């Protein structure tokens, strides 16, 4: 049950004007792809904060990634679902080396050392890497019951240049015909309940490739693939979630540069 949206005064949408006409914001299966200028974002918090959603965001920060969590989380704190609940968790191997670092009121931090509490404790769950900052807002926009995020290099390539896995003799096998677009294993999400299934076919194919003697050419990011490619994402982030601005630049088409790698 959803309660209804209070009167709100935005301007109204133009049906004879798209949103964006140098980008594609709409996937063969009616996913909405997420660009700055597709979403009204007073909409959206409300009807999430309508719901007293909580988000997880899940890092790993083992060994001398340990160092990023800092930065990570400081600008997380600014960027990062702000005005929502968050739970960040953090699994390291040095529990004592987690940076203290002050939180916004709703949003706590629970430290794992290396899960049926997610389904406990959030709505939904987003998984990234720890070597990263976040440099503008990534917020509600990006929640549905499963999304996964274009990778920032291959946007613009056509499936065959997809480096996706492309020995048959591999669980994460996808043809040179095949795919719909080449996501980054860094940022997806989703409910718990997706995010498990996800996490759980991957970790089975992965034992299956093991016990054949193989590896994915790009490990857990080429299994991603073959299951979003088969499991089609309600959402799919654009580049602006997952961009290297050293290495690529920033093109006319990103009004927004998100989340992005650290030099
Ligand atoms: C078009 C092309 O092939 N460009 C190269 C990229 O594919 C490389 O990025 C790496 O891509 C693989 C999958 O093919 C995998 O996703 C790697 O994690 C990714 O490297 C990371 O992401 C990049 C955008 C950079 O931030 C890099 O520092 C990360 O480690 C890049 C980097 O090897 O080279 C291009 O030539
Ligand atoms: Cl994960
Ligand atoms: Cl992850
Ligand atoms: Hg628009
Ligand atoms: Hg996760
Ligand atoms: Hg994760
Ligand atoms: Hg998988
Ligand atoms: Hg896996
Ligand atoms: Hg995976």
């Amino acid at each position: 049950f959803m309660v209804s949206l209070p009167r709100m005064v935005y301007p109204q949408p133009k049906v004879l004007t798209p949103c964006r006409k140098d980008v594609l914001v709409v996937t063969p299966w009616l996913a909405p792809i997420v660009w700055e200028g597709t979403f009204n974002i007073d909409i959206l918090n409300e009807q999430f904060r309508l719901q007293n959603t909580t988000i997880g965001l899940t890092v790993f920060a083992i060994k001398k990634y340990v160092a990023f969590l800092k930065l990570f989380l400081e600008t997380a704190e600014k960027h990062f679902m702000v005005g929502h609940r968050v739970h960040y968790y953090v699994f390291t191997d040095q529990p004592a080396a987690v940076p203290r670092v002050t939180l916004g009121t709703g949003r706590q931090l629970s430290v794992l050392e290396v899960e049926r509490r997610f389904l406990s404790e959030v709505d939904y769950l987003v998984c990234v890497d720890v070597d990263m900052e976040f440099r503008d807002h990534v917020g509600v926009e990006i929640l549905t019951p499963l999304f996964g995020t274009l990778h920032p290099s291959f946007y613009g390539s056509s499936r065959e240049a997809f480096t996706y896995e492309r020995r048959p003799q591999s669980q994460a096998y996808i043809p040179k015909d095949e795919g719909d677009f080449y996501y980054m294993g860094a940022f997806f999400g989703g409910s718990v309940q997706e995010v498990q299934r996800l996490t759980r076919a991957c970790h089975q194919a992965m034992m299956v490739d093991q016990a054949n003697g193989i590896e994915a050419v790009w490990h857990d990011e080429s299994h991603l693939n073959k299951y979003l490619l088969r499991h089609k994402p309600t959402k799919v982030l654009s580049p602006e979630y997952l961009w290297d601005q050293q290495l690529l630049g920033w093109p006319a088409v990103l009004r927004k540069l998100r989340f992005t790698a650290v030099p």
